[PDB]
């Protein structure tokens, strides 16, 4: 399988990394991108919303600069206004947190010939499900179908670990992640420094959760995932160097 | 349930157990305290004579913590003094080829580790990494030494494929990929890839002290293959990784 990135195709024959760059409370962020690129990041994932709509000042300035590195860039935004601007600047992947529930986001991606990420999260986010795996699978597939039939070239599915989900829900989704991978679409996961990792590894500080995050991600890779959103790029590249040679 | 005999108690292998490395070669109670706090189930002490003055004094102090202690040594003289002091596990560095070590383990009622290496001499073993079938040959050596040790009175034997001992990357890779076949021999399996060349090669990390992420990855793979005993330098990192891994894969 391959991942379409607006004007290039990335093969998923090996695990690919999306290096996270959080622009939430500059030129001191461009070197961090060049830093992750040097560490092995395949895609740079920029997000500015944890805010008002003029979050364009938090993103666009950095986005344009980062785009000059020649590396694919994913933009995390809910607002179609922000996305459209990011796309006409060169964005390669549209990461919709609200699971593309916004028809404007769908239309945008289809119009720019860019793939979109469909992440799961409660309609609103209450962590209450009759069957979390069955429900998330259904939502992801249904949203993907809507996007594809609307013109979006490709859809990436993200279970949305941590979003409206308690430990039991995140565990269930991870254990049956192969079933989400079996829907055919490329699957993306991001458990870096998340509460789930803290809960299972006993690490109080989110900033010190690299080992549990790597462990969770290797498990996801074993389940068939080939796209990971991570904070510690180098740690994952080193771990994958070993893992991919053994599995 | 599967367990590991440790001189005067049994350790359940219902979950992965860690042997924290404490190398005393060119306080120790403190670091030992730290490793125990970090999650080490067994403390591995090795000073690889003068080997006695360096190990014994420390071994006695560390033993007072009440945590099982594994001792690594090639000299029976040191092993006997360590066992007489109370060490709980006899780790080998020659493949348990010395009958004297076998006798000590059985006499003191302690389990012994049988680690594979083509030849005991560390300076010549890389000249003996020419296996026709490394997995088959390592399995044969381990099972043979296991039978010999058990028949001589040793209560239990722990098998270690000896990663990085007289083995090319191709050999270490083959052994890791088919580690389940060694686990299938029925004895508890111990692996130690911490900071090893294999990790440096596959992860692209030249500094041995900076190989924790590749080591954790290799060890999680070993755990997936069935291994429940890991010899590690970074105890906390492994406890954190296992907290996640064991909750998921189980």
């Amino acid at each position: 399988r391959t991942l379409w990135l607006r004007d290039r195709a990335l093969d998923l024959d090996r695990v690919r990394l999306l290096g996270v760059l959080n622009l939430t409370p500059p030129e001191r962020a461009l070197e961090r991108a060049r830093e992750m690129v040097a560490e092995g990041a395949d895609i740079l994932d920029l997000g500015a919303e944890s805010p008002v709509e003029e979050e364009k000042r938090r993103l666009l300035p950095v986005l344009e600069a980062v785009l000059s590195l020649g590396v694919p860039v994913s933009v995390d935004t809910r607002k179609p206004e922000v996305a459209e601007e990011a796309l006409k600047l060169g964005a390669h992947l549209l990461n919709d947190v609200t699971g593309l529930r916004d028809e404007r986001m769908v239309a945008l991606a289809a119009r720019h010939g860019v793939a979109a990420v469909v992440m799961h999260m409660p309609v609103p986010a209450h962590a209450r499900y009759r069957d979390v795996v069955a429900e998330v699978k259904a939502f992801l597939e249904a949203q993907a179908r809507r996007a594809l039939s609307a013109g979006v070239p490709q859809v990436v599915l993200d279970p949305g670990f941590g979003f409206g989900k308690l430990l039991e829900h995140n565990l269930a989704l991870l254990r049956r992640l192969d079933e989400i991978v079996a829907l055919g679409h490329p699957v993306l996961v991001g458990l870096s420094r998340k509460r789930t990792i803290g809960e299972l590894s006993g690490v109080e500080d989110p900033a010190q959760r690299v080992h549990g995050s790597v462990a969770a991600h290797l498990f996801a890779v074993m389940k068939g995932v080939r796209l990971l959103r991570v904070h510690d790029v180098r740690a994952h590249r080193e771990a994958l160097g070993v893992w991919e040679a053994l599995y």
